[PDB]
């Protein structure tokens, strides 16, 4: 009955992870929130659907989102099975471990069980033979990096992952682990971290320029800061410092013909080395909203100077 859209490729424009022939869309569609166990299934399928028709190719999941830990995906294959699979070979899916999964030793954390043993679980709860994109979710400084990377490139080796990406990675450690999946002859050519014009970690931890210097793709999470950088807490006529930044911010906006959120999302795509940002949403208005701002990704040296100045602490 779903049939893809025959413009879905008119408007969306798609970004080089890095150096890589692999491309995301401008726009990537997160899974984290609104397709867990309490979800309605048809919400979730035309969440899904309004993604692919604007172009979106990129669905990002992890094994631990839901709730429900696992629902998400579960949810996800069954969209998958019932209409997406036909479209399989135009999408890119991730997954991800690293956070807690399960409980016990086994369940959390970076080591090659839990890494490769969820892999599977994954695989599993999707109903596929590979993901395209499998990350290390975050770092684990009580593992040797090597354990975990080794762990993403068995997974690339074993057929179970096209490429190896690295998520809440800072700068430093990043390069570590580039230098150990060149060793292994592993592609890995995306990191996920959070960043938004309230959420600079990524310009002071190295990992933004570290990814632009090795060639390695950025797909930034979180763009609208938990609802800070939408209208939801605007006015008509929550510190009240944060509600000024919120209103200064928001007259940018208005000025640039875009809404808040919109701007947040241009933003986060200003410099090159940002492949891709991250959304998620509870209603198809808000994909269709969002894809109209990968064409208002430039700004003036005074726009961004007063975004600066006003989102300083
Ligand atoms: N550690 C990691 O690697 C993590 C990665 N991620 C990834 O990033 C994805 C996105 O994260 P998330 O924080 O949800 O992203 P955003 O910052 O894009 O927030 C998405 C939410 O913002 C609201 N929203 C979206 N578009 C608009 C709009 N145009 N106007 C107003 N409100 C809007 C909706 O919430 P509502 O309708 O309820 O207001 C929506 O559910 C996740 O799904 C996941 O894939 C996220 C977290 C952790």
């Amino acid at each position: 009955k779903y049939q893809a859209s025959k413009n879905r490729y008119n408007e969306m424009k798609y970004s080089k992870c890095g150096e890589s022939g692999l491309k995301l869309p401008m726009i990537s569609f997160g899974l984290w929130h609104n397709f867990g166990s309490n979800a309605d299934y048809n919400n979730m399928k035309e969440l899904c659907f309004t993604a692919f028709d604007n172009g979106i190719t990129h669905f990002d999941l992890a094994n631990n989102y839901g709730p429900v830990p696992g629902s998400a995906e579960e949810n996800f294959g069954r969209i998958l099975r019932d209409d997406l699979a036909t479209y399989r070979d135009e999408l890119l899916i991730s997954t991800k471990a690293g956070y807690k999964m399960w409980e016990g030793p086994y369940g959390d954390f970076g080591s090659r069980k839990y890494i490769l043993a969820s892999l599977d679980q994954s695989l599993k709860r999707m109903g596929l033979e590979y993901v395209d994109i499998f990350y290390h979710h975050r770092m684990d400084p009580d593992t040797p990096l090597e354990e975990s990377m080794m762990a993403l490139d068995t997974a690339v080796k074993s057929g179970k992952a096209l490429y190896a990406g690295i998520s809440n990675y800072n700068g430093e450690t990043m390069e570590k682990a580039a230098a150990i999946l060149n060793e292994l002859k592993c592609p890995f050519v995306i990191n996920q971290n959070r960043y938004s014009i309230f959420d600079r970690t990524i310009e002071n931890n190295g990992l933004k320029r570290a990814a632009k210097e090795n060639g390695k793709g950025i797909i930034a999470f979180s763009p609208l800061a938990q609802g800070t950088l939408t209208d939801k807490y605007l006015s008509g006529i929550l510190t009240e410092k944060k509600l000024e930044q919120i209103r200064r911010l928001n007259n940018i906006a208005l000025n640039r013909g875009q809404t808040l959120a919109q701007m947040a999302l241009s933003w986060v795509l200003k410099d090159s080395e940002v492949t891709s940002v991250l959304i998620g949403a509870s209603k198809p208005s808000q994909i269709i909203e969002n894809v109209g701002i990968v064409h208002k990704i430039g700004f003036t040296d005074e726009e961004l100077m007063m975004i600066d100045e006003i989102s300083a602490n």
